[PDB]
This record gives structure tokens, C-alpha cells and sequence, in this order.
């Protein structure tokens, strides 16, 4: 016996399946022991291969003749036949496993790969609907996989489920400061388009970083800005009297090209208006002014007249999400460019004559 | 011979097949005997696991190789040889298996494991179709499961349909206290989009949970409130004239932000209007005041003149399902926060003024 686990549930084996690692047959099973709760496993490997496992290691299980289902090929294992008559029981070391023999009496045996490999700093999320959440749900930050939810709880005292995740070291630092945003994905298909698919059969959630205090306590939202392309630009503000057909996601647009999105939504703080928040692009920052007009191009505009009417449709995105759109006035002095934070308000009509502006914006 | 069994129709072994304990083969079968209702199994055991089941304890069996469907593998069953001739039998202790023993002579052999997890209190549905139902459906408050139905039984005298169905012995106080609605969930593909795809599959039934008293008999409802996020605030009852594109789950809209949800829909005590009930959110709950006109936002609106005309189109939700707006009328005092229930009645137009209003609403 040189190392021993505990496990909860796992078919591996009784005793002489083989130890594997880097999918290596190395090493034997050589004593469980059921219990009410859980087993207790005893390992044997050779000595030559003692310095092969260190305090940084974490060992995981699997049973049966795994199949894959991926793309090409259904893959059967061709394994030592002790998987395919019992199962087979991997591990392998890893950066950041020494706080999880911290935690516990000794090692515990994983019922998967990836239930292993979440390790690292733990947040909670607090969703109200666990009906898009999973265990083992990857955490994605630009489409790479920075975290995994690792598991659900509900609470009744609070109407909320609280799922616990993880976040791989080396994002625990860069992410968990605040104002950071998770959301899980679906699939969105309309009339319109299909958006996500891959997501019908691996959900995920995107996650948005902040900037503030580590809180390590955050809540699932509804949307999130998938790009980061918009993240390093001005986050102005822009009041509206009511909201309408603008959302998180919804383009900013200066001369129908998007220049910037709309970060999110609320109220002020007396609720007389709806303030909304929208970041531009650095490449597009010097075009927002002092002096430079919002409005709400949302939807389709058509006239009429008494004499005749001639109508126009446009195949707007903005029939999807209503898209600002900007411009700045003419002055033969230019005004200086936006700050940070600065306020401006919705034109409720589109301003005549900003086609025939042809206001000169350098660089 | 240990324990003493009787189930139905089970294929799992004439004799000799293993017994399974927390996924780990202790103990055999010895005997089973067929009858023309059903079969008597005698279980033998090894004596220091003797102590290892006790009476909060249910047996369950399966059989053949149960190749998984799930996901990345079509995980073959690592299994005694016995499974794969013959068939086997697993178990565990759990909490609430006290009142499965003080039912029967003796103990009964499942037919699957959830078959035998429906421990707890038992309640009954009066269904108008089972159509949508099936036994070992899922019911999940907050998408997180807390029941299961364990049969379906027809009437023909009375024309309905009664599921009976158990909730976990953790939340069989917090439900079914009466005002608990049952609903199941079906896929909505529609044009406007994608609902729930995961109950092609496997549907379920959501639940909604009520303040009263302890019933323990319920009906199958239509449509149920899914998030429980305004569940917590003011419940104010708002009268029409009539429904129209109301429904459970349409919003209600604060400047076209979401702040609640129509709980409810029912006629009057004596039927000459439709009263809407409808819940706020705790945060929103500040700005239903005792002067808050309420009118229906319902589908598009566009105007038109005699000289010319111009439209609007916004790309409502409520054409999906149409939303009722609010807003406060401007006094240099405030009149008083709206109670628990509090009736309104709708405009039957929007107001003209109400974006000019900007009413200071603080907190």
C-alpha cells in the first residue's frame, strides 16, 4: 500500500485494476472496502514510480468501455482488459492541488477528469433559476475555459440557488473583483437567425471581468457583452424617458456602421429616467464630442403625405435591437471629446439636417 | 437467506447474481421464486456487512448492459459477468425509508433506482390530460428537482386524469401548503423563438409555492411563473374591462423596464370585469404609489394624418405577450406606498403627458 483515497460512488474495481497515468498503466488496486458513506481504496505502485506522484496530485476514476461520441470515430478503449472487465482508476499531477490535501483526511478518489481538474479559487453565484446550471458546467472567458461550476444548492429561506464554481488559478486574481458579470448562454433561434448551437449540447457560461475590490460573491444576469472588443473604450451615459427596444447587446452607431454596444440598463437614482450605459471602441473614441447628438434609431420609419407617400424598409438590425445612432454638429472650432463618464440625453426624433453635416473628425 | 423480497417483474436473476452496495458487489442471491403477481427473492449477505443495511433501507434492481446515452460516451457496463448473464441488484440506505417498511409484510424490489428514491410525503394532481405526464417525471422548484409522480390513474366517472406524487421529506412542509400551482413545461419553437429545448427529451413539472393551509391535493394549471425573483414583493390586484393579450408571465413595464410579472388572471366576484393579479419586485416596490395609472401596452401602435402620417414599430416583446406600463403622476407631495393588495383599473389609452412627468421617486 503506498497511497490511499476515499470515494464515494465509483465501479472502478474490487481489487487488480490498474493504476493509470498520463493514460499509462502504471501501478494496482490492490484492497477496497465499501462503507455506508464511502469507500476506502488502497493503491499499489512500484517504487520506481514513488517519485512519480507528489503531494500535487489528485487521482480520478472511470468505468466501462467509454465510447466516445466526438465527430470521426466512436473510439472504444483499447485498454487493459481490467477496465473492460472492472475499470481503471488515472491521475496526474497539476499546479494547484496542494489545498485540496489541505482539505480532508487524505486524497479522494474523483468520479470524473474534470471533477479533479477544479482546482483553484471558489466563487459562489446566486441565480434564481438552476435550470440552465450544471455541474461541471465550463466557465468561458472569450470562448477559453477559465472555470467550472462544481455544485448546485438550493435554498428555500432564500428564493435562489446557489451554485459554487471554481476559477483556474491563474484567473482567480484577473477575474473575482466586482462588476464582473456571468450569464449562461442558450441557444437563440428565430425567424431572424440562429445564434448559439453548440449550446444545445454543452451549455456554458460567459463571463465579463470587472474592475474593483475581490467580492468573490456574485449572481447570474440574463445577458452579458459576448466580444470584449468594446472594453477599453469610454463607457458614457446616455438618459432616455423610458427604455424601449434597448438592451444589453444593442449596437451603437455612428453613420450605420457600429461603433460601440450598450453595456446595460437602469434607472436613475430617483427614478425619473432611464440612464443607459454604452462603451465605444478605441478606434472610434474621438467621434463622441461634447456637443454630440444621441437618438433612438429603433425600428422601421416610413412616411406619407397628403399628395403621396413613399415609404422606406431597410432590413435594420435595429428591428432585431435598437441601435443609438450619433452624430456631432458643425463648428469651425471643435468641442473637446467626452470624458469617461459623461451624460448626454436621447433626441426623441432624428435631427433633420445630419446627413448634410460633414463634420471634419480627425484621427 | 438475509432479507426477503417481492417484486413484480424483474429480470434480474433466477440465483446468483450479485448484490450491489453503493455501486460496490457485497452479497448474492440465492433464491428467487416466480408467482403469477410476484416474485419472492431471498438475499444472502456476508456477516460483517450485516450492519451495513438497517431498516431506513430500499432495494432497487437493473438489468442487462446498460449502455449510457449521455453526452461524450456510450459507457459500457464494467460489471460482474453475473450482470451481464443475468442481471443484478443494488441498495442504499436514505433517510426517510422508515414509512416504505411500515408499508407491505417486508421490503420491495424496485423496478429502477428512482423507483425507489419517491420517498416522503405523497401528494395527488387532478390532471385534465396525462398526455404531458408521465411516472418518475421530475418536479423541479427553481430547476432544481424536489419531487417525482409515481403513478397515473384514469376516472371516467369523474373525466379527469390523478397523478399521484411524492415530494423529498425536505420540502414536503415548505409545499404543499395550498396556492401551490403545478404546471408542466412543454417546448416552445415558435417564429419569436426558442423556449425549452431540454424537454424534448426529459419534461418536467414546475412548481410554484404557496402560503396556507396544508392541502395535499392539487391541480395541473396551464402556466406557471418560473422565476421565483418577484415572489417576494406586493401582490396588487388591477381591474379591466377585458383580458386581451393578458397572460401569466406577461411583464410589467416601468419606463420599458421590466419590473414585475401578471401573476394571475380571473374574473370579478360578480362577473362584470377581469381582475389581473400582478407581483413587483422588492426593489420596484417603491414606485407603485396610491395615484399610478395603469394602462395596457399591447402589441403596435402607429399613427397616421390627414396631411401625412408617420409609424412606429419598437420590436415589442408585447407582441408577445402584452405588457402593462405604469407610471406616477406628478405631486409635490407623494401619496402613500401601495399596500398589499391594492386595486387599480386600467387606462383605457396611454396618458398623453406621462414622458413629460418626471416624478421624483427616491430610494
Amino acid at each position: 500500500t503506498t497511497v490511499s483515497l476515499s470515494a464515494e460512488t465509483l465501479p472502478d474495481v474490487q481489487a487488480g485494476s490498474v493504476v493509470l497515468y498520463r493514460k499509462f498503466e502504471v501501478g494496482e488496486v490492490i484492497t477496497v472496502r465499501p462503507r455506508a458513506n464511502a469507500f476506502d481504496i488502497d493503491l499499489h505502485i512500484k517504487p520506481e514510480y514513488r517519485n512519480l506522484l507528489t503531494s500535487n496530485s489528485v487521482f480520478w476514476a472511470e468505468g466501462g468501455a467509454k465510447v466516445q461520441l466526438n465527430g470521426s470515430g466512436l473510439t472504444v478503449q483499447a485498454s487493459p482488459l481490467s477496465r473492460a472487465l472492472k475499470g481503471a482508476i488515472s491521475f496526474d499531477n497539476l499546479s494547484g492541488a496542494s489545498a485540496s490535501q489541505r482539505k480532508g483526511d487524505k486524497r479522494i478518489l474523483y468520479a470524473s477528469e474534470t471533477a479533479a481538474r477544479a482546482v483553484g479559487g471558489q466563487i459562489t453565484l446566486h441565480a434564481f433559476d438552476a435550470g440552465k446550471l450544471a455541474v461541471g458546467m465550463p466557465i468561458r472567458y472569450l470562448g477559453i475555459d477559465i472555470g467550472q461550476i462544481q455544485t448546485l444548492d438550493l435554498i428555500t429561506a432564500r428564493n435562489e440557488v446557489q451554485a459554487k464554481a471554481v476559477l483556474y488559478p491563474e484567473y482567480v486574481q484577473t477575474f473575482a473583483r466586482g462588476g464582473t458579470r456571468f450569464s449562461v448562454v442558450t441557444p437563440q433561434i428565430s425567424a431572424a437567425g440562429v445564434e448559439h448551437l453548440d449550446t444545445i449540447l454543452q451549455p456554458y457560461i460567459n463571463v465579463e471581468p470587472g474592475r474593483g475590490n475581490p467580492r468573490r460573491d456574485f449572481e447570474l444576469q440574463e445577458a452579458t457583452i459576448t466580444d470584449s472588443r468594446y472594453l477599453d473604450g469610454l463607457s458614457i451615459i446616455v438618459e432616455a424617458p423610458e427604455a424601449g427596444s434597448l438592451g444589453i447587446g444593442t449596437p451603437v452607431l455612428f453613420r450605420g456602421l457600429e461603433v460601440g454596444t450598450v453595456t446595460g440598463m437602469t434607472l436613475g437614482t430617483l427614478s425619473d429616467r432611464v440612464m443607459i450605459a454604452m462603451r465605444i471602441s478605441k478606434r472610434y473614441q474621438h467621434l463622441v464630442r461634447n456637443n454630440s447628438v444621441f437618438w433612438l434609431a429603433s425600428g422601421y420609419s416610413l412616411d406619407f403625405g397628403l399628395t403621396g407617400g413613399v415609404v422606406k424598409t431597410g432590413t435594420f438590425n435595429q428591428f432585431i435591437r435598437g441601435g443609438i445612432a450619433f452624430a456631432t454638429p458643425p463648428g469651425t472650432p471643435l468641442a473637446p471629446k467626452a470624458q469617461e463618464g459623461k451624460h448626454f440625453l436621447l433626441q426623441e426624433s432624428e435631427p433633420k439636417e445630419w446627413r448634410e453635416w460633414g463634420t471634419a473628425l480627425p484621427k
